[PDB]
């Protein structure tokens, strides 16, 4: 049947928001009122693939945008990108490999992982107002612990 979706946002475990930074950029910074609503919407939608009580496939696109995170090699290394889609085609349940996430829930935290490139997770840095990024490691300084917000 139909490929089912919800809304959401997300914050990473040092409970930064994610907006956009130019037409295909997200960043990550601290947010609170006002300001709230320059967070982004997305739909999760929970795709085809490998599966386990804690490990779900999903597809990240951007609220009513045919905009999709996606994990691509460029210039030779795993990166995270914003990719458009054809919006007649998407979402569905066999998104292709490179759109799709593991949602690994471990101590009531999400991690999010690429399933083209294992160990690759979605990642914030400490600092104010970076890019979004595909990190090689669920280790170090960088941060790879998200909360999801249910959205109407
Ligand atoms: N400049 C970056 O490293 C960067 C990568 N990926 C993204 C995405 F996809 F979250 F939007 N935004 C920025």
């Amino acid at each position: 049947a139909p490929v089912r979706s919800l809304n959401c946002t997300l914050r990473d475990s040092q409970q930064k928001s994610l907006v956009m930074s130019g037409p295909y950029e997200l960043k990550a910074l601290h947010l609170q009122g006002q300001d709230m609503e320059q967070q982004v919407v997305f739909s999760m939608s929970f795709v085809q693939g490998e599966e386990s009580n804690d490990k779900i496939p999903v597809a990240l696109g951007l609220k009513e945008k045919n905009l999709y995170l996606s994990c691509v090699l460029k210039d030779d290394k795993p990166t995270l990108q914003l990719e458009s889609v054809d919006p007649k085609n998407y979402p569905k349940k066999k998104m292709e490999k490179r759109f799709v996430f593991n949602k690994i829930e471990i101590n009531n935290k999400l991690e999010f992982e690429s399933a083209q490139f294992p160990n690759w997770y979605i990642s914030t840095s400490q600092a104010e107002n970076m890019p979004v990024f595909l990190g090689g490691t669920k280790g170090g300084q960088d941060i790879t612990d998200f909360t999801m917000q249910f959205v109407s």
